């Protein structure tokens, strides 16, 4: 469907921004709900990016005079950490100020601490940027993955193009199999939002799904062709020590984390360190020549209730803050990445730990599912943690949809995962107190109150569902 | 479809316990989950009730030996709270403490100090009784109402046992128009969990529509008719006192609830005190009868996140205290019915102060509803607050469908809110570190890890959902 069928009286707009010290000018995504009965139109958040564009042309790349000017200038680093502690304030930076309507010296300030980053590698030229951060408007992440069989480039860019027409701010491309390179390439070309990857799974196919045989050497050949391609974040599962592997011996769900699984395996194979650790200063070096922001990953997450808040996983969280601190000496944007499954009274051990440890940069969490008892609802069950973990502080939010644990998402199950995600980000947001976040839960309850159906429908996440109920 | 296509490999189960005041032979009932590979049975609560029975029979009276035997003895009372006063177990508090697996004095104690409360009139012969209180597990109500057109008595008495097939612990008859009586009669022959109503509805539909020909006297037939037919527990608005009202002038919402709309319309047009609450008293003369409960309404309730916690809100839950401590007086069992729209910030609040003011009676919310942006998903956004509150202590929570806002429920979205409520009842359990609530969570994971499908899925709250959706 298009979007004036998704979001009926709603059209996409643009705020123009100049750029003081480039010249340049930058068009800022919104879009505008059109009220009847006297109401001034409602401006909302957008990240659906440019329509009926051709996957075989792909998106406008936006960002290339931006990328082109800085090349010219001549640069150490590329990464908008780096930019930022120089005391520029990038189009990047411009662009998220103006789309989080703050101010973009405080936007540079975020990022420059460590307490928001902008994923833009400067190879994703189609990307409009985006800032992830507790300062900002909490964030949804989907997850897509490329077909079993091949598929059509208009089938695997539709996959981007339907999670982020119900809200998600970033996707990550977790494809196994045949032809991940290919259509992580249609991707990049036609995502308008932050792509991510968990590299070591391309690493794994390399290898032919034998972890013994991977290395830090095809691992660094990954992240290069990954890089190249504009590749935004990498999940990258440092943390899991080959000394914290023992801790999870008296788990009853063990380790969930597939990239985690895979690092266990190989040190305990060769009895040796983490290779991803070992060479974090190598991998350092390969994001500041792209931008490649890091998503430190918690291979160690607890994958059920009863394994919450144990000792394994905090041993990596420790870890997960050094990587952190250690990254940050190089300029390179971090984030964490954290649990899982939940329980609601462990939920804020989990915030403070974070914050304290890992110097307040960006939480990005799976959840967490606050229960183990519901599968098909788990979008439900996770929705509640996310809203609470989000509420405390964590920037970006994982989806879940109602397939998790149980199959592959169709289209429903997507769309039914970005709504609750949405649902968690924007409830999180009000908790915060964050800037104007109330104004649309108002315009919709004065419509509401109004008897202005077609406006309540039209300012709501998911217009034609709330138009089909009443109908 | 049947109790065993909704639950594979669970049978229906009774535990088989001596009432030994009186030697009555109690049959208290739970489900168990027969498992694979050596495990052993999982025992779940069970509010399925009696499964096969023809709705033109009814279910089996089985509290007659129990009420007779008191009438015999002779009482000046007859509620749970006036025997437990008296140091008295009644056969209802054996029946509880042993669905809880809690000890029948710490139920006593919690009912007579106005904790706990076992709606369970004494006209309502065929109730399996249920407790509601912060003590014990989070409870969820589900509302039904009769057709709009003449429906056959199948057909009405399917919607009780629909939602009590799902996890519905008590519901409340919300019949509105023709035939009010007849079809809560057959409700309640056929319904063996506690059946709640709001009679300000009836006795509305008495006086054919009109607000301004309310009064007190009819009120009073209506409490009496529907307290001869069993009803469990009463709705009662009596906390929207006439100097209240204009505190609702400023709200972006108004006044939401049904009951407190009724009211708020009878004391404008005579500018006179509250008929409900001037007779206060009275009403509980007649619940001291039968034993109804008073669930003392929150006319005053936000419809909207801009309403959450504001004066005319908190002004009725400091009279709904008074209200309690004086139905205690009498004897005479008590909750407090709460919010309503709530961002997640302003639910501690809302606690401290009920827990506070009302003297810790149990508390019973509609929700609340974290954010007003999802119509079509307020099960999903109310969930969230329901987990929230009953985390914090709230003892009973009311519901909320998919078609909330929108329209009338029909049997996928009945199912739909009983999930998503057991989803949040359980999640608050766990919270609270509720006695052996966990062993749920660690079952189903114990389960997955070990590919133990079928038994991962008959161990869910909607194990044929799960079973269907990995297939
Ligand atoms: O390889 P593992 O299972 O750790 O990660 C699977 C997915 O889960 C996401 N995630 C987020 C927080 N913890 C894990 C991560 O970014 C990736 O999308
Ligand atoms: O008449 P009003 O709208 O107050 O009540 C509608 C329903 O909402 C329920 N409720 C629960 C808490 N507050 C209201 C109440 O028990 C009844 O089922
Ligand atoms: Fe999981
Ligand atoms: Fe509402």
């Amino acid at each position: 469907p298009s979007f004036e069928e998704c979001f009926p009286k709603s059209t996409k707009e643009h705020k123009e921004v100049v750029h003081e010290e480039s010249g340049h000018v930058l068009k800022v995504p919104f879009r505008r709900v059109h009220l009847s009965g006297g109401e001034p139109a409602f401006d909302n958040y957008d990240t659906s990016g440019p329509q009926n564009v051709n996957a075989h042309i792909g998106l406008a790349k936006l960002r290339k005079e931006w990328i082109d000017r800085r090349e010219k200038l001549g640069t150490p680093r590329y990464t908008q950490m780096y930019y930022a502690k120089q005391g520029i304030i990038t189009e990047e930076m411009l662009y998220c100020a103006t789309r989080e309507k703050l101010d973009p010296e405080f936007v540079r300030s975020e990022v420059a601490r460590g307490r928001a980053i902008i994923p833009s590698n400067k190879k994703h030229l189609e990307l409009e940027p985006m800032i992830v951060g507790r300062k900002f408007l909490v964030k949804v992440n989907a997850n897509i993955g490329n077909s079993a069989v091949a598929s059509s480039i208009e089938e695997e860019v539709y996959k981007v193009q339907w999670a982020t027409m119900w809200g998600a701010d970033t996707i990550m491309d977790l494809s196994t199999g045949r032809h991940i390179h290919e259509t992580r390439e249609w991707i990049l070309r036609n995502s308008a939002v932050p792509v991510g990857t968990v590299p070591i799974y391309q690493a794994l196919e390399k290898v032919d799904g034998i972890a013994e045989n991977l290395n830090w050497e095809v691992f660094r050949e990954t992240l290069i062709e990954q890089a190249e391609q504009g590749v935004d974040y990498f999940t990258i599962h440092a943390g899991v020590l080959l000394r914290y592997i023992p801790l999870t011996a008296k788990r009853l769900t063990g380790i969930v984390s597939r990239g985690g699984s895979i690092h266990a395996k190989w040190c305990l194979a060769y009895h040796k360190e983490n290779f991803a650790y070992e060479h974090w200063d190598d991998i350092l070096d390969i994001c500041n020549q792209y931008d490649v922001a890091l998503s430190i990953g918690d291979g160690l997450r607890p994958g059920s209730i009863y394994d919450a808040n144990d000792t394994a996983q905090f041993a990596e969280l420790l870890t997960q803050g050094e990587l952190t601190r250690r990254a940050w000496e190089k300029d390179v944007q971090v984030m964490n990445e954290g649990p899982g499954h939940v329980p609601m009274h462990k939920i804020p051990e989990n915030m403070q730990k974070q914050l304290e440890w890992c110097n307040e940069a960006p939480f990005y969490t799976l959840g967490p599912l606050t229960t183990d008892i519901a599968p098909g609802y788990d979008h439900i069950t996770s929705a509640i943690g996310a809203a609470n973990i989000g509420a405390l502080g964590t920037a970006l939010l994982c989806y879940v949809t109602p397939k998790e644990h149980l199959g592959l998402p169709n289209r429903d199950d997507v769309k039914a995962g970005v709504i609750a995600y949405k649902i968690a980000a924007h409830a999180a947001d009000l908790a915060k107190q964050h800037p104007h976040a109330q104004a649309w839960d108002d315009a919709l309850s004065k419509a509401r109150f109004e008897f202005r159906w077609m406006d309540q429908f039209a300012l709501s996440l998911d217009p034609m569902t709330a138009m089909s109920f009443h109908d």
